[PDB]
Formats: C-alpha cells, sequence, structure tokens
C-alpha cells in the first residue's frame, strides 16, 4: 500500500514503487571519515537566516515539516560547493525508538539519535516543483543530534509537539529562528545525492555538519510521542522514520576541513 517505515511498505520495498531506489546517487551514505577528501577550493558555507519567516507546522504522516515563506530571497544558502542561491523552504527531522539510532547520515559507521534536514531550493528554477527536477535543484543541511544538555533553540517546536499529534494535522508557527539550531562550527562533508523519502529523486547536494548539536533526552521524548496515523485510527508511535545507509558507488565525499 503506501510507503512508511514499518515491516510491510519499509525502506526495503520502496524500489517497487519508486525504482530510483535503487539509483546511482541515492542517499542516505555512511561517511568515512579517512576516505573522504580535503577539497580547499571548497568556500566557507553562507547561511543568512536573519529574515527567515515560519509560517506552519505540520505531521505529514511521516514527520513533521517547519515551513517557511519562500516567495522571497529571505531565508537563504549559498556558498560552500554551491553555485547560486537556495532558499529555506522547510526543515524537518529524522529520529529513533531509541537513543542509539535515528540519524540517516552516519559517520564511520556510528548512527547518531536524530537527524535535522533543512531543505532548500535553487532559485534559477523558479519553484521547487521544477527543482527536483534537476540535478542541482536541491541543496540540504544535515545536522546530528546527540542526547547531552537541552538546546533552548530547539523548545519551542517541542512544544507545539502536542497539537499536531497526528497525520494531517497542522498549526500556526510564526516567528520561529532557525538560526538557534546551528551548530557553533560550520565545517561540512558533500556529496551529490536524493531526497531520504520517495520520490527519492536523484537532486540533492548534501551539506552534513561536522559537529552535532545536543539536545535533552527529555527533548528527544516529546518527538517519539507522535503518531504516523491520523486520528482515530489505532496508534502506531512515529519513530525510527530514517532510511539506512546506501551504497556509495560511483561517488566522492569531500571534506570543507582537515
Ligand atoms: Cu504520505
Ligand atoms: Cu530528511
Amino acid at each position: 500500500h503506501h510507503w512508511g517505515y514499518g515491516k510491510h511498505n519499509g525502506p526495503e520495498h520502496w524500489h517497487k514503487d519508486f525504482p530510483i531506489a535503487k539509483g546511482e546517487r541515492q542517499s542516505p551514505v555512511d561517511i568515512d571519515t579517512h576516505t573522504a577528501k580535503y577539497d580547499p577550493s571548497l568556500k566557507p558555507l553562507s547561511v543568512s537566516y536573519d529574515q527567515a519567516t515560519s509560517l506552519r507546522i505540520l505531521n505529514n504522516g511521516h514527520a513533521f515539516n517547519v515551513e517557511f515563506d519562500d516567495s522571497q530571497d529571505k531565508a537563504v544558502l549559498k556558498g560552500g560547493p554551491l553555485d547560486g542561491t537556495y532558499r529555506l523552504i522547510q526543515f524537518h527531522f529524522h529520529w529513533g525508538s531509541l537513543d542509539g539510532q535515528g540519524s540517516e547520515h552516519t559517520v564511520d559507521k556510528k548512527k547518531y539519535a536524530a537527524e535535522l534536514h533543512l531543505v532548500h531550493w535553487n532559485t534559477k528554477y523558479g519553484d521547487f516543483g521544477k527543482a527536483v527536477q534537476q540535478p542541482d535543484g536541491l541543496a540540504v543541511l544535515g545536522i546530528f543530534l546527540k542526547v547531552g544538555s537541552a538546546k533552548p533553540g530547539l523548545q519551542k517546536v517541542v512544544d507545539v509537539l502536542d497539537s499536531i499529534k497526528t497525520k494531517g494535522k497542522s498549526a500556526d508557527f510564526t516567528n520561529f529562528d532557525p538560526r538557534g539550531l546551528l551548530p557553533e562550527s560550520l565545517d561540512y562533508w558533500t556529496y551529490p545525492g536524493s531526497l531520504t523519502t520517495p520520490p527519492l529523486l536523484e537532486c540533492v547536494t548534501w551539506i552534513v555538519l561536522k559537529e552535532p548539536i545536543s539536545v535533552s533526552s527529555e527533548q528527544v521524548l516529546k518527538f517519539r510521542k507522535l503518531n504516523f496515523n491520523g486520528e482515530g485510527e489505532p496508534e502506531e508511535l512515529m519513530v525510527d522514520n530514517w532510511r539506512p545507509a546506501q551504497p556509495l558507488k560511483n561517488r566522492q565525499i569531500k571534506a570543507s576541513f582537515k
């Protein structure tokens, strides 16, 4: 039936409806730190989120998305390995049922408790819908979360989760500043890959930050309280919404640092 993360509609099944699942530039991957090449020609990333306009938070049945007004160059990403300007459209998380799993990307096979994805689309394409059809249409910033100290900047999100418990619910979510989710350092790895949920289009330039952010155990616990199901359906907790690591194939992971 429709795709999800269960035993019967899980990631091992996606290929039947999205043959691209077995493509040559599928994401996520395992980042082998000793095999990543330092590339001195990579410029520093430029994150400009000071004018960010969040609008809404939605439970889509596979994660929760915070959405931004992308009608103008308000929250953009540029520099790094990118050409052109990429506008922030939404962010969402991938997490586990236990602290020992939940990230999509791994580092030397280490899994983190969660992974944040900030999705941006190439302004040369005019809209998101057109950008996913291009090899350089999207740029995704991935950030790992580990359990330790609470992240103050994440609490606003945590607190609205009760109001969007089941698939299809949404809530006004204005004045959220995504700068409160960045680590101190912007060092990163980059490789060409895809979206990690169907349609699995190979339109992404991934930018995965080296430094994780810490969240408290209690912050991560509130994530695990969401549902995959719609209201009035039997309860299926929203956990383990992560796709395992895919073959690297013909690709090189570049590092912005040594
Ligand atoms: Cu769906
Ligand atoms: Cu994602």
